């Protein structure tokens, strides 16, 4: 019933996030020179290390809204590039099961501190 452990539990699974080969495109922002119509199609880049500041700024009061986020990291790749032959999108459909696959436990342990703590 702790209610601020998530917060420990999400720079885990952020720094195994960023162990993972299937991370690469998604560490830092989508570089604004490189693809110059990504923002005609984005309006609101995100990536693993916006993520991670976020979270040490003391900028999330939630796993909700860090998920929020990440789940952002891949439907803008899933925007971007809609292929799903397109080798973005394979690792955007790995990383994403992966991440959903560790948060889910994070989350329901969150609503249910705070549901005790609201008994
Ligand atoms: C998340 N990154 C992307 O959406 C793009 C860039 C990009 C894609 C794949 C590998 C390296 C890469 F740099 C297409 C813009």
């Amino acid at each position: 019933y702790d209610i601020q452990a998530w917060k420990k539990q999400c720079e885990e699974l952020l720094n195994l996030i960023f162990q993972c080969e299937d991370s690469e495109p998604f560490r830092q922002p989508v570089d604004l020179l490189e693809y110059p119509d990504y923002r005609d199609i984005i309006d609101t880049p995100m990536d693993f290390a916006t993520v991670r500041e976020t979270l040490e700024a003391g900028n999330y009061e939630s796993p909700m809204e860090l998920c929020k986020d990440v789940r952002l990291i891949f439907s803008n790749s899933k925007a971007y590039t809609p292929s799903k032959r397109s080798r973005i999108y394979s690792m955007s459909l790995r990383l994403s099961a992966f991440f959903e696959e560790h948060i889910s436990s994070v989350l329901s342990d969150y609503k249910s501190a705070l549901r005790f703590h609201k008994r």
